[PDB]
């Protein structure tokens, strides 16, 4: 899959500058590229410093959205309950008020989701796209495995659970 053109459209347009600087990425790569091509040795520690600048701030984001994610469902189970059968004791203000809140919380969760996913597939990419550009350059698979994939925006299966729960409610709340 070609990431940079799609990156637009995969972005939450709210937290744009928030992802995987792509296409900075990428000048960085083409610089070491055209050393190499020039017979002369590559100097790959900027594009690596600036790779983990934006690991982490991809990180940090994704976390500080996944604990306000969570603040959030506890906001709403101190107000409704901690099971969806609750709903048969609301009245019908309470009942929407409620949906509202739960489409409203399954979105963001959906959006970090996603968040996570295309940020993880974007240094994926731009590590292969090294490897592949620069000679005895083999970098994306001990990357991936040793920075990328402990982080909870790469291994996160926590929002899927919530997000099973939030839709499980949806639909005994639906009825
Ligand atoms: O999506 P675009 O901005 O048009 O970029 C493409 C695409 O790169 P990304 O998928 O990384 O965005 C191609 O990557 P592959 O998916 O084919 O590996 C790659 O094609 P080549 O590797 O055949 O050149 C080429 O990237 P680069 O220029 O880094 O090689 C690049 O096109 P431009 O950067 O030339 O626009």
């Amino acid at each position: 899959m070609k990431f940079g053109k799609n990156l637009p459209r995969n972005q939450v347009p709210e937290w744009a500058g928030s992802y995987i600087n792509y296409k900075g990425l990428k000048k960085l790569v083409k610089a070491a590229a055209e050393s190499a091509k020039d017979g002369q040795p590559v100097d790959l520690a900027e594009f690596f410093f600036a790779l983990d600048r934006n690991l982490e701030d991809v990180d940090s984001f994704y976390n500080k959205k996944f604990a306000d994610a969570c603040r959030r469902l506890k906001v709403l189970q101190d107000r409704y309950g901690t099971t969806p059968e609750v709903v048969v004791n609301l009245d019908d203000d309470e009942a929407e008020e409620l949906m509202g809140a739960l489409l409203e919380l399954r979105s963001q969760l959906r959006k970090l989701q996603w968040f996570g996913e295309i940020n993880r597939r974007g240094f994926i990419k731009i590590t292969k796209k090294l490897d592949k550009k620069v000679p005895n350059t083999t970098t994306q698979h001990r990357y991936i495995s040793t920075k990328v994939d402990p982080k909870p925006f790469a291994k996160d299966t926590t929002v899927a659970r919530i997000l099973t729960e939030i839709n499980r409610w949806i639909s005994v709340l639906g009825d």
